[PDB]
């Protein structure tokens, strides 16, 4: 598929389940298109939200809900939500991998692109 | 309000990194608070700001693109940020690490009781 | 059962062909070979996928980053990436252990599963 | 010369009381211990500071990160962190490893500087 986001919760080593992730692409003004939503779910090696339409050139952002994630767990963790954002400057078709590593004080996001 | 950069495919401080803050507003946007750049000057590698801070929903912004352009590397992310509420029990003492790479960065927060 | 996957951070893509070896502690100071190879890719599939499986015991993957490194003009700081870990410490479980790579910096992170 | 901080991600604070060994490489391929500490916290210098000092060679930091998570009830992954790598290998600088922990991730950064 052409996106893939991964949420992983390092306090456990296990795939952060029932995350919500919302994905935005930008408009005129900042205006912020909702551009596909959904929660984190597993089989085997797939522990993300994934989804098919790919990505035209622009800017698009990703937001992960990592504080319903962690409250559910009896914590309050520090940042108030994950948010990632980027350029889709590749306009030929592009596979994008972006994940999130999860602590209650810190996280971390990496993405892999890759061209079919 | 501390926020320390580091380079990781130098191995060095991020230098001259742009840092800007936002405070939340009555809408849920956001309203300026404050700014400056990571200064280097032996052990201090980051923007340390002296504004008070008020408890409330802040957001801090790291120019990374910039940051990497500028080293002729065209990076993943138009930015590292990191939101989070301030003060809401008592003064806190915050210091916002960030570990960055053209394709990932990770965001620390240590909070110490002032 | 293991599977290794090798990014670069400075790219944002799969380190290939870069080799990996995995051993079993046998003794204080003492490492029987698991298995090894190198990272292989092929569309979703970026890292090394053994066959064998663990058996209750210490093991260590060792990643030659430093050559991957060497492979492009850069003098890296880590001699090469080591991951220590315990497993199936409480049964059957699927590994998954990720080192991302920067020449002054790496990360791993281990997903355990089922 | 050598400098070890570690952050504990898990509760946002410097990781007080890690046990660090630092070793180098001996002629004969084997690892001789060079250094003995704990990190230490004391103003926001939270890390370890050794007063030895390098020659150019090759070394290894090991950092005790699996007794700081029983510590806390939290079985880890990882047996330990460590760094290994070559040093003053074009002349004397200073090496600052910043280690950033949680129970199943955590990087190791090098910040070198040219005294």
């Amino acid at each position: 598929c052409p996106l893939m986001v991964k949420v992983l919760d390092a306090v456990r080593g296990s795939p952060a389940i029932n995350v919500a992730v919302h994905v935005f692409r930008k408009a005129a003004d900042d205006t912020w298109e909702p551009f596909a939503s959904g929660k984190t779910s597993e089989s085997s090696d797939s522990h993300g939200l994934t989804t098919e339409e790919e990505f035209v050139e622009g800017i698009y952002k990703v937001e992960i809900d990592t504080k319903s994630y962690w409250k559910a767990l009896g914590i309050s963790p520090f940042h108030e939500h994950a948010e990632v954002v980027f350029t889709a400057n590749d306009s030929g078709p592009r596979r994008y991998t972006i994940a999130a590593l999860l602590s209650p004080y810190s996280y971390s996001t990496t993405a892999v692109v890759t061209n079919p």
